[PDB]
């Protein structure tokens, strides 16, 4: 049972892909790095994710693309794959229950690529800080508080957008009263409101 | 084994999510539908994938939220979620190919985001026709065949673009020379030099 501080790297694009991960506490930022280095963000992973996958592909002859952050402080569990493999026989329902998590992780990447599919960046934003309500929220009187500290540039990472034009639209957002910001913690109020329009 | 026809849908938003699914042949399109019935592309399969992964989560308790369309002519298998539970709890290490499956959608999903990452369209349209080349590619003498009839509006509802503006893309590329179209098919010429980019 291992733990991350925030900003520490789980895995580097390159490492070799042996283990394979479940997600305890906290969130974990998936990304690739491009030469120039710069990251865009592929997935922010929620409490009780499995990852690092790529590992029960190829297994440990093939190395890792992307780059696992800790998004937050860390807790998580890991393994290398043929012990996960084993534990597959001497459990068929925990295969199963792998399966299932595989399956929510296929679904909330779909819906990843909805939010990107936008046109217009401010829906784009929208729909993003409903996922992360979804993922990370947390209620309260003025609605749904996301609990993670989120910096501009890294909500750009993820929306596909810059830091200037994500702090124009988190701007234009909060003079409609539609967010607020705490210590960088982003409360969505009417968040099922805003869910209309898809 | 079925068969569907090109442009028939395998299942509609709010089917009840009964079966799983393993395409055999041919490529499916799912997409998520609008009110006024545009559809956005979440996903282009390719031979030998496992889809309808929702009913795995919740069997036929909850709805489908996608379309799953024929996007060419297909042959698939698909089976009831207890008839899929049971060959796997009675079938250890076909557990073990299904959990391979599903990695494999995970990592095609995560390149479509990759894909849609990119504020310029122009890298949009090639990051998704370098995608396709792999997935659907017959190499010949010019580069790679995309074997897939590819409209302007199909790729418009994959790449979050709209026909007017893939169709100048797809215009820019022809002149520029790093593709040619011939009755809907693409071939991309030279693509690991535009892979670099
Ligand atoms: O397995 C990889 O190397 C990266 C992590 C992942 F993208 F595969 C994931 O599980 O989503
Ligand atoms: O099962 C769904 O409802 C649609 C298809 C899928 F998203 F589930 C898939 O397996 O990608």
């Amino acid at each position: 049972v291992e733990t991350f501080e925030r900003n520490k790297t789980i895995f580097f694009p390159g490492d070799p892909a042996e283990r394979v991960y479940f997600l305890l506490k906290g969130a974990v930022k998936l990304s690739r790095v491009y030469e120039a280095g710069e990251e865009i963000t592929v997935a922010l992973l929620r409490e009780n994710s499995v990852f690092g996958v790529l590992s029960l592909l190829t297994g440990n002859k093939s190395d890792r693309f992307y780059h696992a952050v800790a998004f937050t402080p860390v807790e998580l569990l890991s393994a290398p794959i043929e012990q996960v493999e084993q534990a597959l026989k001497e459990n068929p329902e925990l295969s199963m229950l792998m399966l299932r998590g595989l399956s929510s992780r296929i679904l909330q990447t779909e819906m990843m690529i909805e939010t990107l599919a936008h046109r217009d960046m401010g829906s784009r934003l929208v729909s993003f800080l409903l996922i992360l309500c979804r993922d990370f929220g947390v209620p309260c009187a003025d609605g749904i508080t996301i609990d993670l500290k989120l910096s501009h540039q890294a909500i750009a990472e993820a929306i596909g957008s810059t830091r200037v034009t994500v702090t124009r639209l988190l701007g234009d957002l909060r003079e409609k009263k539609m967010i607020s910001i705490h210590k960088k913690k982003i409360t969505v109020h009417k968040p099922v409101t805003l869910s209309r329009q898809f």
